[PDB]
């Protein structure tokens, strides 16, 4: 278990001027009773330093806990204390100097000042010679289960990830050791990234994430203005823009796709309006990294790359709503096509498996059999190369991708039947009839070409599977008991014979089919009749409390998204349309134009124009 | 693709004073740059309004590109431009300059003036010259699907829809040329009627065109006292009262209808209070375009004409709703008569098809067959003379008038049936029988004569078809896939023998009478009952999301409208009713009282006294 941080009740673990009187001194803040350390130190040949002075768990340092007690933001322990450390000799320093455990490793005094809010306490350290680069890797400080907290593991992170921009602003521009905008953690991660990573979809939260972005993008065009903070990739290869979008969230994603400035700072947008007429408003948005013209555009990475539950809110976001809608636009023919070429090929499967022969006609039925077995192997190498690509995707997006599983399924049933019709078996008829049924059910997913069919597709399945999978064990287990009940009770002469057929029969009292009569050639008649009434109540009963359930869960007057994930829906089909087929790769066509926008700190980016009509916005504005 | 109508980003397409330097003057706005241009035209003897000085796709000329161009409202290059274009002799004006293109065809610079909102660019064109009557007829200013503005083509218009009192103000009076309230585009529409069409039925855009609506009226009885700007009808034939009706503009109808006035412009009021006693105000209404009398009424227009989901809103409005009631009350007789005459022709109809021999008592049988044939050529006739009137009613509102489908349906099918039966086949008995069942559910079409029976058909249907419809297409897929599936399972003996009985086997399990057994003379018998059992678990799974969805979009706590669409159901069927038969027209009677109401711009109207009580807003007013 971690030691505290700090503990007025819990002293610290060890894992004449003692460390427990040293402790005692900075905790309270008078500084006149420091005096003999100084000459304490220099005859035992000692320093405040070693793990004698410190916390034997962590490596809590003196200027650590005094740091951790200020009055009014001040100590006036901090001061002094780094006098004794100076005129001592160390070979170390007592501002450098980090815990080394598992949890608080590499915590720095500079982090604690920070965290105080107290800016006297950021700038006295950097006047002796703080490092702004030091860095908090203890698994505290990064993002996981239980009590963490991730701020980039930088002090000029924290500072930000705080709200604090007194402190950001000494932290960027001072004479003794500047931060730099540009320095990254383990995970590769800027302030920039940092402050996506802090960020949940509160409006609070998103208020002052976006806050702290755009004032620290616009001193990054003061201090560095040759560098391009926003196109720093992590060691994941993601931009702050792309790490937004992987992990869904949904405001600040927005802020940076549709960043407008004016005047100054106008080279640090993406939007940009171009005309305006009445309640029509015309802009330009920067395609750069959201294209999928390039690899790992934001495109692929909402499509198959996201784990939240708003990934159909990223979709219909602008500039990707018009974007995704002119790329449909040109491969819905091509769409058509593929829904074509599996209709004939289940024409072709469902002729020739309606005229099997026993256990010109026959050439026409070898025809048929090739045709199956060919178009078997062409949907089996499709989708093993669809998998060799999409590995993650069917993993996260079980609700999302199970056609891309469904397809897989058919075609290895397919090509397996045609391989047990070669070598002679009567098993070929189950493989090939059971294919023909996964294979009509398979004609679904073609249903979101059209927005009719394809918004129904959506709103039928609400959250009712993982319901009804728990539902599953409780029925199962009443289903189960009473099906070996019946059978022992039945063996008595003076109906059911096995499990199977007892739990058959018990089954169809579900389906409204259920046999309840009074059967006079068994010994005990009446614990059998009571057994099934039983069963029919409890069964009853159950299937009450899982309807009342359901509507509970699914009519809630929440606003149906439907629309949304359709339009997700077919980002997922035109992505993958977009990268052809596996035998014939399709090109990837750019998007958008190259303009000049201004001149960078010429700025010709691909920009992609965007006709809006509002007529609600317009009147707000007269 | 239509170029935009202003870039900073993108420049003018081409399809020493050149045209890009000219271009860059006007839009830095600095006119002392300027020098040379006049003299460089004289030289050449070129003009500024040549294609070379303008846009190639559009003929955007400088004077556009000046106003496009606008600091604080006012470009110090305007007011010189218009003095090298004068100077020149050019036998055109740049003023009077317009597009060309097919998007933005006719766009002027009063247009663009007016838009920007200066007053003081306004004004400046007019002393120079600027026709106010200018017309932007081009696909963008046309309403349509996509990016448009529909402010109805007129300067005067464009300034009464983006609410510029100022603007107005002056284009109607100033000594230069003045704009005039007739004028009309390529539609007909005047100011009054692009008021109506701008508008939703939002409040703040109500609150919009209302306030612009009355104060235009009012300024024209300022100026043009002789002339009835509400009584101008456009290409069409619609007044903006009718234009309010066909659109479906519920808020600016219905002030329309009821506008009230005291004082001065009490002529322009189509309601006038009467007398007042307590809670109870009686008012009379100007019947003028409203009664049904004469043709194209707003009651026609409403019944037929209109293709908004608020039809029913509009009908239930005063005073339409004591119109029609007693236009109902004086045709409730006629509607059970005609009521009376289905029941005896389907006694007659259920007494004969019961008594139908193998394929005095006779001579009965064979006058039931005239009857028969009779009534269903009256009925034959009559529809077709109504599909012959009501052209575009039966193909905008199915679910308003399908029962004049069904009514034709069943009187083809008993002719055709009479037909076949003096040319003696065996197919009569089919038609006679579906004739049987079409014109009994044809009954239910007379249960809006009562209110109790009325309000009941219209809550049953909820909308409930289109979600069946395409419940439908998933459902089909899987009857047939399992149908196709049973049939080749079932051929090796060692049940379901056809795909029309295995269907219908499989569809037996919805209506609670699906035969769930392990057949012992099939060779593949457990495969067939795992078949059958995932067949039952996807169909109850999918009727459970069904329900789930059915009942997320119809239980919704929104305002039971039953009793508007039941008053919008004998409002078509009053104004039917009205018409008379097609062998006797009857004739039309006119509603209301011949009243003088003041003095014309004497001001007799045909008025509608209505009574209403109030307690609640009486109590208000105390
Ligand atoms: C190898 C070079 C020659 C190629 C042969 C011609 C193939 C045409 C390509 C094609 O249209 O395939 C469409 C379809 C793939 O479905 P999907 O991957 O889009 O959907 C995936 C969803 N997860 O594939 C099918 O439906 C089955 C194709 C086999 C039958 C072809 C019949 C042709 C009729 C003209
Ligand atoms: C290993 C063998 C498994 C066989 C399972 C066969 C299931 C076929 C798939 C199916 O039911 O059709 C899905 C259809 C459209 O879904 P979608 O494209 O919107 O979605 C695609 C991306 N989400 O929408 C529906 O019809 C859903 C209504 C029926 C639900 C049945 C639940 C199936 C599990 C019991
Ligand atoms: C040609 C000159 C002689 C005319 C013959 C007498 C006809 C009376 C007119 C009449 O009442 O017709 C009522 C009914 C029409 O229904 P609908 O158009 O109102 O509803 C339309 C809804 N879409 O029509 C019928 O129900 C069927 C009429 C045939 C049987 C008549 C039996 C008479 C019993 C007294
Ligand atoms: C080509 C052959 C087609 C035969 C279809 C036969 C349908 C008969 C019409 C009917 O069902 O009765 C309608 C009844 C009253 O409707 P309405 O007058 O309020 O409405 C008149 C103006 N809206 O209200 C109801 O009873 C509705 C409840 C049943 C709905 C059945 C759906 C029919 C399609 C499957």
């Amino acid at each position: 278990e971690p030691p505290p941080m700090e503990s007025p009740f819990q002293r610290e673990d060890r894992n004449r001027f003692d460390r427990d009187r040293l402790f005692s001194v900075v905790s309270r803040g008078v500084p006149e009773e420091l005096t003999g350390l100084l000459e304490y130190l220099r005859w035992n040949s000692k320093y405040l330093t070693d793990s004698a002075y410190t916390e034997g768990s962590t490596g809590k340092t003196c200027l650590m806990k005094a740091v951790l007690n200020l009055q009014d933001g001040v100590n006036a322990c901090i001061m002094p204390l780094l006098q004794i450390d100076k005129d001592s000799g160390n070979p170390k320093l007592l501002v450098n100097a980090q815990c080394t455990d598992e949890f608080y490793q590499g915590h720095s005094a500079l982090h604690i000042a920070i965290e105080k809010r107290s800016l006297q306490c950021v700038k006295l350290l950097v006047e002796n010679g703080a490092d702004v680069h030091l860095r908090a890797c203890g698994r505290f400080f990064q993002k996981h289960q239980g009590t963490c907290f991730y701020f980039g593991e930088l002090p000029l992170s924290l500072a930000a990830c705080t709200k604090q921009w007194d402190v950001v602003t000494y932290l960027l521009e001072n004479p003794h050791q500047p931060a730099s905008l540009e320095a990254t953690d383990s995970l590769g991660n800027t302030v920039l990234h940092a402050l996506v990573m802090i960020a949940d979809n509160s409006p609070e939260n998103s208020a002052l994430v976006i806050h702290m972005y755009d004032g620290l993008l616009q001193m990054g065009a003061r201090l560095c203005p040759t560098v391009q903070l926003e196109e720093i990739s992590n060691h994941q290869g993601l931009t702050p823009l792309k790490l937004a979008a992987k992990e869904g969230k949904i405001e600040i994603f927005r802020h940076i796709l549709q960043r407008e400035f004016s005047g100054p700072y106008q080279p640090l947008s993406r939007k940009f309006t171009e005309w305006c007429y009445g309640p029509v408003r015309v802009s330009l948005y920067d395609l750069s990294s959201v294209d999928s013209w390039e690899k790992n555009s934001v495109l692929e990475i909402i499509a198959f790359h996201c784990k939240s539950p708003n990934r159909h809110r990223m979709v219909v976001l602008e500039p990707l709503n018009k974007l995704l809608q002119e790329k449909w636009d040109r491969l819905v023919s091509r769409f058509f096509f593929n829904f074509a070429c599996y209709l004939v090929y289940m024409f072709i499967f469902t002729v020739v498996a309606y005229h099997q022969p026993s256990l010109f006609g026959e050439s026409m039925l070898l025809l048929g059999h090739i045709l199956i077995l060919l178009g078997g192997i062409y949907l089996l190498l499709g989708q093993l190369w669809y998998f060799w690509r999409r590995r993650l995707f069917i993993w996260i997006s079980f609700m999302d991708s199970y056609f891309e599983i469904l397809f897989l399924l058919q075609a290895l049933l397919t090509v397996l039947s045609q391989v047990l019709r070669f070598m002679e078996t009567e098993w070929y008829l189950p493989l090939l009839v059971l294919s023909l049924v996964l294979g009509w059910l398979n004609l679904l997913y073609y249903t979101r070409g059209f927005q009719h069919t394809g918004i129904y597709s959506v709103m039928i399945q609400k959250v009712i599977l993982r319901d009804l999978l728990r539902f599953l064990l409780v029925y199962l287990v009443f289903l189960f008991g009473f099906a070996v009940a019946l059978v022992s009770l039945s063996r008595e002469a003076r109906p059911y014979r096995s499990i199977l057929d007892a739990s058959l029969e018990l089954f169809k009292f579900t389906i409204g089919m259920g046999e309840l009569a009074f059967q006079e050639q068994l010994r005990f008649r009446g614990v059998v009749l009571l057994l099934l009434l039983a069963y029919v109540l409890l069964t009853y009963v159950l299937l009450l409390n899982m309807l009342i359930a359901l509507m509970s869960e699914t009519v809630n007057h929440v606003a149906d998204n439907s629309w949304s994930i359709w339009k997700l829906q077919k980002a997922i089909s035109v992505l993958e349309m977009e990268n052809g087929y596996w035998w014939c790769r399709r090109k990837k066509h750019r998007e958008g134009r190259l303009l000049k926008v201004g001149t960078r700190g010429p700025d010709e980016r691909w920009c992609f124009r965007v006709e809006e009509v509002n007529w609600a916005a317009w009147e707000k504005t007269l």
